């Protein structure tokens, strides 16, 4: 409720998630964030250049948008599962060899990138982690914390890298350090995660709702989530989380992604021709299932350059309160809003959006 950003119906939703590694945003790119939104995630590495972590880069980044913008709310990225190295906190993990994780073998257990994985069913390491993030929301600037990859804490495969008593304990820490996170940062603020995912072999909903805030649908479309079963499953998680009074976060990809190597060496006119081209489809997606305190995200990547501070007129227009449910025939999709007539088929991936 009343720690929530402020919601309106006027024109599309719209929050950010982004890092900018080089510095703070210039003044006109806050300004134009803080203008446009009241809801953003600033990611790991966030000016890392010019303030050495990340934890000094977002507390100063939240102040220069809050001095802007005084209803926003600023979200501390702080990984659940891995230990990146662009956080001062990652100098005290560092020191604390008794917490890492081991495989079965006895060998340390890090992913690809020399990232050690943590141990969350230890309980010290529990509490040190929930004091990173109260350090932030609390004694800082940040309205909350945006906890991601539980996806891969939760993974079948890790079964085979730490056997199954150690799995289970992994999976209840996860309910313990949401808990503990909820006890540190307090109740007015906001935890966001990682989310709602759809695929054919594995999917999630919203969960650990008794303390979880928000939570982001990462793939809409995309990746192994593109089929139209996946899409139909995200759109109505979203409907249902939020008709339940969560924060339902949806991540359009604008045609591409970061990770696609040749679609990321086209020039920009090209890419940002492809994101005009690629929004109607999950625009129309989001508008189909979107409730109260559901946000759209559109870029195709994390970092700032990634499209992230690009804009489109569809978000300059009327849009309006819903002025009746979501419609499903078959495939095919309807939301009637004040403003705006949405029509999609994840099927066929036809849209259109009559405003008027």
């Amino acid at each position: 409720e009343s720690h929530y950003p402020e919601f309106s119906w006027d024109t599309v939703p719209i929050a950010f998630h982004f890092g900018k590694s080089q510095g703070l945003l210039t003044k006109e790119e806050a300004e134009f964030v803080a203008t446009r939104s009241n809801f953003i995630c600033l990611e790991k590495g966030h000016a890392t250049r010019t303030h050495g972590t990340t934890e000094a880069g977002i507390e100063a980044e939240a102040r220069q948008l809050k001095n802007l913008n005084p209803k926003m709310k600023v979200i501390f990225y702080w990984n659940t599962f891995l230990d990146y190295s662009m956080f001062a906190a990652h100098k005290e993990y560092a020191k604390h060899p008794q917490w890492w994780l081991r495989t079965t073998t006895g060998e340390l257990d890090r992913k690809k990138g020399q990232l050690m994985r943590y141990d969350l069913s230890n309980a010290e390491f529990r509490n040190w982690w929930t004091n990173v993030a109260a350090k932030a929301v609390v004694d800082g600037t940040c309205d909350g914390v945006f906890m991601d990859a539980f996806p891969q804490i939760a993974s079948q495969a890790n079964r085979k890298l730490w056997g199954d008593e150690k799995f289970e304990a992994i999976q209840q820490g996860l309910q313990d350090i949401i808990q503990e996170t909820r006890q540190k940062i307090g109740d007015d603020k906001l935890i966001v995660y990682n989310g709602i995912r759809s695929t054919p072999d594995w999917s999630a909903g919203f969960d650990f709702a008794e303390y979880t805030d928000a939570a982001m649908i990462e793939h809409f479309g995309h990746f192994q989530s593109a089929s139209k079963e996946t899409m139909l499953r995200d759109i109505l998680e979203m409907q249902r989380a939020a008709k339940a009074g969560k924060i339902v976060v949806l991540k359009g990809w604008a045609g591409f992604t970061f990770i696609d190597d040749q679609a990321m060496r086209k020039p920009l006119t090209q890419k940002r021709r492809v994101a005009k081209d690629s929004l109607k489809f999950p625009l129309a997606c989001f508008l189909a299932g979107a409730q109260e305190n559901c946000y759209f995200i559109y870029n195709w990547g994390y970092r700032m350059e990634n499209g992230c501070l690009e804009w489109y007129p569809e978000f300059d227009k009327p849009l309006g309160k819903p002025v009746g449910e979501m419609v499903r025939d078959g495939w095919k999709l309807s939301r009637e809003y004040k403003h705006a007539s949405v029509r999609v088929d994840l099927e066929s991936k036809e849209a259109e959006i009559r405003w008027r």
